[PDB]
């Protein structure tokens, strides 16, 4: 069904807005991506400097195309400066919806 | 807190039960996404583990979270996976900033 990823991103506690900020961009351009199912933006409820970002794509060329987009560049480029470690991703197989 | 309340469930079952598990679940999925609040009830399957599970679970509220549980459709899901699951399900919640 769909291809998701789960990615764990800690932040400087001194930039989560600026976190927020960026994400934005990324989160509002890669929904309108016509193999995109979903794009959330997760925050941890007790460590406002963890989020998670919940990503659903039809299938593997629309994985693709979404790390060719500007939005996505732009992001990868400006979150450098803000993270405290690696983000750590999962892969699931989506089978429902 | 949220744009939305999401709860990860992680579901493992027995080896030799993993197509048994996705019938059930498949109903629970049907009727969980009819929910007034609800917003995703996706279910995602381990690409390594193919018995691990991860059902998530969006809602718009906490009442809504909390009536899911008091469904036909959750109530027989349980009931179901009781003879399914290997061990207790596990959680984590998260607050939805977007959308």
């Amino acid at each position: 069904s769909m291809h998701v990823t789960l990615v764990e991103i800690n932040v400087h506690e001194d930039k989560v807005d600026e976190f927020i900020e960026v994400f934005r961009q990324n989160h509002l351009g890669s929904v309108q991506e016509e193999g995109n199912l979903r794009f959330d933006v997760l925050q941890d409820p007790e460590v406002n400097s963890r989020f998670y970002i919940y990503e659903a794509y039809k299938d593997e060329d629309a994985v693709a195309f979404h790390k060719t987009t500007p939005h996505y560049k732009t992001c990868v480029a400006k979150l450098e400066s803000l993270m405290t470690g690696p983000r750590k991703k999962r892969l699931f197989n989506g089978l429902m919806p």
